[PDB]
């Protein structure tokens, strides 16, 4: 019984099926783990925002085409499902499929056949082996291959059942790939490591928070901000950047005292009857108005 | 006995029908899961508000229009039976089948004939197996093929007949069909999982609220914004979306502190008199034009 | 002993006698039951608001007409009735009998021979078989059978003796019947359940507020919706919704600071004198002007 | 022994004789029903106040007449006394007797031979059974028919009499008779049930103020609404009604100082001296006259 832990934890780079296994067993077996994932999924409020390097003279444009362009990705979703995914394997290899002007995500399942490998001018390379498409259904891996049209194709696959020992792995697209990680110590160490390995053998939020803090800022720098890179212009390359909030959020009171305190000569009214339950905005409005205008009520 | 629980739990995705008999049995037979159950079905208050990407001309008539169209629905019972559902089964695929101005909803039962299954432009797609139709009752197969007349028709059915192993599934609408799901790690796994399966073997307050308050999320970026766009023209699709809260709110003190100070000098009186116990606004009014009109009492 | 109650929980939507026979004999038997019940009777305020989707030049005529006409039907008593019987049975179906002008409500006892069926539009059909009728006395079968005599015949008992298997059940109109549920899981189950299950093998006010909160959204939209849409003219149909309070109230201090706040220049002063423990207001008033019109005391 | 209890349980609303004698006997053999009960006839603050639905030209006469109308009848014992005894028995029947301008209560002590029966126009109808005559004395039984001349009278006796099994029950008039009853789960169920049933087999303070919220909620309309109908002309016939408190009310400081608040420029100074202990009006107002309009200290 130990002896297979102690194997697993020996090579936790290559025992990563196993450690997969248990994780996504106990996941469901399991409470403590069960509340360990469900927590890195629901504590993040994330609240973004979106800065600038510099403000050029078009910027409310580009601010309102990265708000939408956030929501058609509807990205929280995707975030959580990246932090849940990497936390239970370790790493894991996204990338940016449609189209420039309205991409769409696309995240690789098995790691054992696609992975990051080195580097090159300080960032991450990741290789696609062929040999993952050998399981297949061939009318699900000619789909497929047409996915990843412009950057893989079906002759590269011929091409390896010709020399399987000569194109056995193919680059992707550095603006579109996007490889993410934890547990790694080194900074030139490739697969990363699960959470569930250290209490694997008996089977602070504040601490939590600053532990997810760090993944947010990696999913923003590297996901999102090629999305940006990708929806703007060439001139606006890397000049705008999306940040996620790690801290406990101020609560409705402060909120409705700062809003309150700005509305006072001129600044937008929406808002201040937005957070009060109940007391829809028009109804608000409109019943303002039939008072106001209608019967008179301060002539009277 | 161990056996079978280590079992459901090998193949959280095919084993479903023992999950749920034992949810729904625990459910009444325990007191602990029909708190959970209860929790969740009553924990949310629900408080909404629809925000738009612009400000176009005439967006107070589409806010009213989104109001009305959101009572008709009856939405709050229509959330808490999908919370309580997707938390049962772990999945969950709904329809909007009604005619576009005004819509209706409609949940499937059967998980194991009508689910999710792949993905396609980063959206997941949706395939009605027909097998499903083969316990119904003609009459009943008529009248429920007649249901979703335009999508799907008798002809898919007698098509299926001919050949049982080529027209066995079937796609329904991206802008209607909605697929709700939760306990995936992966953002390509299918079948959730019930919350029940942890606890299952054994027969925080903030904790349950952000777990919930991702369902909402969820809820809303899925169900209500397909409604949003069925209801509103095509020039604004997708420029209106609405958000619950899934925080605690600011108890009727400071709300009555924040009504009563944007009184002054303009705003409306209604929603002020409105929150006192007791005193209608009606009975306010009409004594308060009696003591100033009738009697004149500030002139004694 | 045990079987008995695993049978029960077996099919809670089949052996409903014995759990409303057990409901009703721990009542009295017991004091745990007897406290959950007067809680629920009890717990709410039922401070209750009539707002609008629109701002109708009348509006004030139908606020006062609904004011009153909730008042004729003496809600609170109704409410508390329903509550407590939904609990009791976790189902029930209702209905407005008299003529539209002025309704009165009917509440079934026998849920076996009338239920919620199926759904059509997104909206419950409540069947009633006649069966029913076969153990009423012929003159008390005739009198009921007068009762619902636009909706209901005897000609409909008539053909069902005719043919048994042929008129055994008859739909009720949608305006008028309400069928309301509790203990449901999935949204396509009819029968509920009783809170008396989970705890009958054994023999938080918070909580239990949100818990009745849902009881009290259910009856505003299904019960006295129905009523305002037959009280207000057509063109004014689902124009007006009732809300009532679900959280704890503001005490009296800050409801009378409120009001006193108000009063200055012209807001209603007999609100602020009708709060004050006994000095009721016609003494208040009438010794006000003695002092103020025959003594003189402010000149002196 | 306990075979007793449970047959007495199994019929509520057969067994009551039973239950009466050892509520009676418990009341005054034991402490804890005791306080039970003199804390239902206390813990009520009884005070109320009469709002319209209307506001008539001549609003203020109708004010003092219901106050007068109301203390005539002393309102307070009457309440306290309906309370205990419904509690004592679960329900009860009484009825307006003398005539409409100074109407007289009175309250039928068998419960076995009055009762609320069945319901009509959604209205409970009261029968009185001629059986219970059979045991009073001759002049006695004279006597109370005359009692109730214009409603029941000697004639139904002697016809009782002629065909026992034809004239066994009369009806009493809606506008004067009044059930009130508490225990019962279901809206058609005639006889409550006693508070001593559930404690019965062993021989806060808020929950108590609330469970006699709503029976003070069914005196009020009931009980009083049909005395403000006798007394108030046709033309305002449920035009007015009347509430009692049913929460702890704010005490005598928060009150002194509304009340001083209020005086400042004109209004009653009575009610500010009144509530001081000692410092008796008259003499407060004697001496400050004498001493500014005798001695004239003010000048010195």
């Amino acid at each position: 019984e130990a002896e297979q832990l102690k194997n697993y934890f020996s090579n936790p780079d290559e025992f990563q099926e196993e450690i997969e296994d248990l994780a996504q067993y106990f996941y469901i077996s399991t409470a403590e783990i069960h509340q360990l994932f469900e927590l890195i999924e629901a504590l993040p409020t994330l609240n973004y925002k979106i800065d600038s390097f510099n403000k050029v003279k078009s910027s409310d444009k580009h601010i309102s085409l990265l708000n939408k362009s956030l929501h058609k990705v509807k990205h929280k979703r995707l975030t959580r499902d990246l932090l849940k995914q990497v936390a239970t394997a370790g790493t894991l290899v996204g990338i940016w499929l449609g189209d420039a002007k309205s991409p769409y995500p696309f995240i690789f399942d098995e790691i054992k056949y696609v992975f990051p490998s080195f580097r090159r001018n300080g960032d991450w390379v990741c290789v696609v082996d062929m040999e993952l498409f050998t399981k297949y259904k061939d009318d699900q891996r000619n789909e497929l291959l047409k996915s990843l049209s412009p950057y893989i194709k079906q002759s590269d696959y011929e091409n390896f059942m010709k020399d399987r020992e000569k194109y056995r792995f193919k680059e992707l697209p550095q603006e579109r790939t996007f490889p993410l990680r934890t547990g790694t110590l080194k900074r030139n160490q490739g697969l990363g490591t699960s959470w569930v390995t250290p209490g694997l053998y008996d089977v602070n939020l504040d601490t939590f928070y600053k532990r997810i803090g760090v993944l947010m800022e990696d999913i923003e720098q590297e996901v999102y901000q090629k999305l940006f890179n990708l929806v703007l212009p060439a001139a606006q390359k890397d000049n705008y950047y999306m940040n996620y909030d790690k801290d406990k959020p101020l609560t409705l009171k402060e909120k409705m005292d700062i809003l309150i305190k700005l509305n006072d000569k001129g600044w937008s009214i929406k808002h201040v009857v937005d957070n009060l339950a109940g007391v829809s905005w028009e109804s608000y409005l409109e019943q303002t108005l039939y008072e106001t205008e209608e019967l008179k009520l301060q002539e009277k």
